[PDB]
């Protein structure tokens, strides 16, 4: 008969368990029923339900008082068998996912797979986050009653606890998504979508009645929000625009252009300063977040040729996070729209598009992959949660397969697309100083407003050589705290703690 293997325990980057399995002790003439109701406790309800488990959960206490009277019942037993436990609940609910009771549904898809030996014995199955994706690695082989079952692999997270609680804190209330990384490694620190729910609600097996809860929730806390959540992402596109125009030679270093709060298609254009920033050069324009300025080399560059290089950036591609529950959104093409909408594509479709506007649409993970790009000067770094993998009591860690670089990393181009966020943040014209008032460290952002509007934030330190960047967005503005907040807090609690 089939051994059911032990899941494989998920931990924080510091080893702290994030996924644990607690044992739960079960029971398994009529007579012989009356008789264990003292034994174990066995309740009038225990015995109608039990119409095999004839008892669960058993209490330490009521196994060893049937452990000792295991003589005066025959063939009766006490089985340890083992639940997913999440310690922390909500603040991984995203990330961690959780596992659930396998349906007939996931039956026939294990059946075409040829893996249905492998879960004989197996209830629980990873539905959501790195149980899901990573399913495979933590369930482990299945043994026989003796040939032992192979304990699934302990995986080991990039993700900061402490961090990833204490912005799940910062978020209340709040429609948001918030992804830290480490930008040298790629590992995420920290992954947050808020609204969340317990993980611990689907591992018995969810209510139709909980599920209509979580599934009819205004503020929709089912969708992980940082890699399915697609939103225009304003103005945090500008520095990788930045960086593209000047690969593509469009704009220069300095490159003068007059902004008198207004553009207008050679059908006008409002920049968010009504009376313009005036003379801008690529630093000022990313320093002050000016529209008209990229309004302008949206059109200079036009549709297709800034469509590829933000497609390198990986805007409208799937990040290669190891989770299942991703969108692409959408970096919109020529190609894009006449096979969607059918019409042709128009120059008003390029100009809201140049300020990370119009079609497109992008995922926290797509940003928070975009500028860890930008700060590894182009050799980009697919954002991972898997920190390292137990393999016969070893950690064996990450490693990239995905080795990409875009344009050539000795180009000046990426110093100053990121010098006009460290402007964003430290220089009085900046949109973000206000934020990083005093920063023992040298903070680089860039903020972004989307469409009441989104508020965005992606930023990185320490500048001087980063080793932690943030994507933040809030849904419909901050439930209170600014998006620039939220982000000096947690750029705070990482550095000033290292
Ligand atoms: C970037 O996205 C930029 N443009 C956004 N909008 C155009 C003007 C009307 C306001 C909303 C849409 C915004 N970037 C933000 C920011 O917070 O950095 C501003 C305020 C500079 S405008």
């Amino acid at each position: 008969v089939p051994i059911a293997p032990s899941r494989g325990m998920i931990f924080d980057r510091n080893g702290t368990p994030l996924a644990l399995n607690r044992t739960i002790y079960q029971l398994e003439l009529s007579a012989t029923l009356n008789a264990l109701r003292p034994i174990v406790d066995l309740t009038d309800d225990d015995i109608a339900n039990f119409e095999i488990a004839v008892k669960t959960p058993l209490t330490e206490v009521q196994v060893a008082r049937f452990a000792v009277n295991q003589f005066r019942f025959p063939g009766i037993e006490v089985k340890g068998y083992q639940r997913r436990f999440y310690p922390y609940g909500s603040a991984l609910t995203h990330v961690i996912g959780y596992v659930s009771k396998i349906n007939d549904k996931d039956v026939e898809r294990l059946d075409k797979e040829g893996i249905l030996p492998n879960y004989a014995a197996t209830h629980d199955i990873g539905k959501l986050g790195i149980e899901r994706y990573y399913e495979s690695t933590l369930h482990g082989k299945t043994g026989y009653e003796e040939q032992p079952p192979q304990a699934g692999k302990d995986i080991y997270l990039t993700l900061d606890l402490s961090l990833q609680i204490y912005i799940e804190k910062l978020l209340s209330g709040s429609r948001a998504a918030v992804v830290v990384t480490d930008p040298r490694t790629g590992g995420i620190l920290a992954l947050v979508s808020n609204p969340s729910y317990d993980p611990n609600l689907f591992v018995d097996g969810i209510s139709n009645k909980d599920y209509q809860g979580l599934l009819n929730d205004t503020n929709r806390p089912l969708i992980n929000r940082a890699t399915q959540g697609v939103y225009p992402p304003a103005s945090t596109v500008k520095p990788y625009i930045a960086v593209s125009a000047l690969s593509a030679g469009v704009i220069t270093k300095n490159t003068s252009l007059f902004d008198p709060g207004w553009w207008q298609l050679p059908k006008r254009y409002r920049d968010w300063k009504k009376w313009g920033h005036g003379r801008l050069n690529v630093t000022k324009a990313l320093e002050e977040s000016a529209d008209t300025f990229f309004y302008q080399v949206a059109y200079d560059m036009g549709i297709d040729r800034l469509s590829s290089w933000m497609s390198k950036f990986g805007y409208g591609e799937y990040t290669g996070i190891d989770l299942s529950e991703e969108r692409a959104g959408l970096m919109p093409t020529r190609e894009w729209k006449q096979k969607r909408h059918k019409k042709p594509w128009y120059q008003g479709d390029t100009i809201p598009v140049g300020i990370g506007q119009g079609y497109w649409t992008a995922t926290p993970i797509q940003m928070a992959k975009s500028l860890m790009t930008l700060i590894n000067d182009g050799t980009v770094k697919t954002p991972h949660l898997l920190q390292s993998t137990r393999i016969d009591g070893v950690l064996v860690p990450y490693k990239q397969e995905d080795s990409t670089q875009i344009g050539s990393i000795n180009s000046g181009y990426w110093e100053i697309a990121k010098d006009g966020m460290y402007g964003v943040a430290n220089r009085p014209n900046g949109t973000g100083r206000k934020f990083f008032e005093g920063t023992p460290y040298k903070a680089a952002a860039k903020s972004g407003t989307a469409q009441r509007d989104h508020k965005l934030m992606v930023a990185f330190a320490p500048y001087e050589n980063p080793t932690v960047s943030v994507a933040i967005i809030l849904e419909n503005g901050g439930a209170g705290p600014a998006v620039g907040t939220i982000t000096r807090q947690i750029l705070d609690h990482i550095l000033l703690g290292d």
